[PDB]
């Protein structure tokens, strides 16, 4: 028992002591958007064309959630490193796990809401947009709003992976605590 009590302040110490995806993911949707408006500029322009734009800022929202999902992936992984570390409580290692995977539902379903937000504004400024032009001209125009747009998921991504961040904190805690 004092060797597990001195293993579990050890593994205290341990833990005491120890966004530009989705903007690349935004430019990769810009991108596509724009050759769709090459796409037409070559042939003659439809509304269905406009319409499939906005099926891009879903696809974009699935792959930062897929990131996302990866970085949940990994930091499980290194969970499970820890508990196979040194044999100090099995019990208490096996009883997180569901913790875990309740945190990662939690932020991938925040992804979800504030990407969807995300994706729902930049719908707007396409359709705002497209409310026409030099089609160079409408090109420079959807760079801009575009770049705001990945600013804004940028600054989403930030704000999200510090939230989360904080919540693996939160379940460190509280294994250290069951395991105490």
């Amino acid at each position: 028992q004092n060797t597990l009590l001195k293993e579990a302040q050890d593994e205290i110490s341990n833990s005491i002591a120890k966004i530009d995806n989705l903007v690349l993911l935004l430019a990769k949707k810009l991108k596509e958007r724009l050759i769709d408006e090459f796409k037409y500029l070559k042939n003659n322009a439809q509304k269905l064309n406009l319409s499939r734009i906005l099926n891009i800022v879903d696809i974009t929202t699935k792959d930062g959630i897929n990131d996302i999902l990866r970085e949940i992936k990994f930091e499980n992984i290194k969970k499970i490193e820890e508990l196979k570390t040194n044999l100090s409580l099995k019990y208490d290692f096996l009883k997180d796990d569901f913790d875990n995977g309740f945190e990662g539902f939690k932020d991938g379903i925040s992804k979800n809401i504030d990407s969807i937000f995300q994706s729902e504004k930049f719908a707007l400024l396409r359709l705002k947009i497209e409310k026409n032009l030099k089609s160079d001209l409408y090109e420079l125009e959807t760079n801009l709003d575009t770049v705001i747009f990945d600013t804004f998921k940028e600054f989403k991504m930030s704000e999200i992976l510090n939230s989360l961040n904080i919540n693996g904190a939160f379940f460190e805690f509280l294994n250290d605590k069951l395991k105490h």
